[PDB]
């Protein structure tokens, strides 16, 4: 259940576990959740009403923004990416970035190639949702997808990062979990290797297990799109 | 670095010879400058190769799709870029002298600097362009000093020298470049109000690296002359 304005502050984050601060249909936050499952780490989830928001969020991130993780030693550590990596290079099992420093500098590279993903696909559902032309906006993302379908096809493999999943599978799913619910999934259309490579990943058991509730999540978009406040509690 | 640049009509370069690394570079680019900090800190052997921006060769679009600087290119083949990626890639490739710290959350946090500094190359460039042709700068200077303001703000916080700490590490080198060119850009006036920042500076420019690197203000300023007169020989 969120917290906003007029919620006291949580406490002291106990030794052995790790917070994020996070909201349930943020994609960013929902990056940081998936390296967080995936490599079994302790973690406690605190969500944040983003429309009003506790006063006292503002001490663990000077803009309110989402995802922000704070240790035991009270250390504060955001945004997403930079969460995701300190999480892997922190907590030494099941290591999710490549063991080749090129590898690794490979998949920062692809994370650059897909920048402008995350708000092309939020243009098209407010699009969408708001009865706008969309026509520019799908085209454009279809070019993107086609930039990350010749990657696929070129390497041939399931995933970015090889035959296993990786670090950078993860940073990119959320925004690939919602192309359904956004109205969007006609977007890949024209690129089977990522078609294969969505399927690959709904069948991560640490994909599986964060799939959001479709019905929900509609419900929160309707509520949402009406400006009822209430859509963030 | 001081070869000159290849331009369009140019051949490419060979293979990348064993023992030594490429970088794609000009003289006078700061996102470079970071790059060849990070290379001669770590000592690592490489080659320079500049490139004319102003008359590309048709070949450097192989080396990157839009003809960006830098890139590294290895003695494998692989590419890499941009200049953050580039940085982090060095660090971790090559032994010696490491700068990035150990500590992960150390290490994470210097990324969190490096974001926060991530609107200053482009105001440091808008306040050059605008007082050389003498458009209204008043704003861009403002816009700049509370960037500068926020840096402040994190060495006072901290009480030490360095970004990272007592001692000079990466994050010092990633910022440094837009630093070096207050004074010739003519916007040291940005740093006025900030006296942990021109401590900082000082001690950057007493830095083996940085000095090893640090331009002559002579040749730079003859350099952004050739380049506002749209001068074809400030690309060679
Ligand atoms: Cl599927
Ligand atoms: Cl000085």
């Amino acid at each position: 259940r969120t917290l906003g304005k007029g919620s006291q502050p949580p406490g002291p984050v106990p030794e052995g576990l790790i917070r994020i601060y996070s909201m349930r249909f943020c994609p960013y936050s929902h990056r940081t959740r998936l390296v967080l499952k995936a490599k079994d780490i302790r973690h406690e989830v605190v969500n944040i009403n983003l429309r009003n928001k506790p006063e006292w969020y503002y001490t663990k991130h000077p803009f309110g923004h989402i995802p922000v993780l704070e240790t035991s030693q009270s250390q504060l550590i955001y945004e997403s990416v930079i969460a995701c990596e300190y999480l892997d290079d922190a907590y030494p099992g099941r290591k999710l970035f490549p063991y080749d420093p090129y590898e690794r500098a490979r998949q920062k590279m692809l994370l650059e190639l897909f920048s402008k993903v995350p708000h092309l696909t939020k243009e098209c559902l407010v699009a969408l949702r708001s009865g706008r032309e969309s026509t520019n906006l799908k085209a454009a993302l279809r070019q993107e997808f086609s930039n990350l379908e010749e990657i696929l096809e070129y390497q041939n493999t399931t995933f970015f990062g090889g035959t296993s999943i990786s670090m950078i599978d993860y940073l990119l799913w959320p925004w690939f979990e919602r192309l359904d619910v956004y109205g969007i999934l006609d977007c890949v259309s024209h690129t089977p290797a990522l078609r294969l490579w969505i399927s690959a990943m709904k069948w991560d058991p640490t994909v599986s297990a964060l799939l959001m509730d479709k019905s929900i999540f509609q419900g929160f978009l309707n509520l949402y799109f009406q400006n009822n406040p209430n859509a963030f509690d």
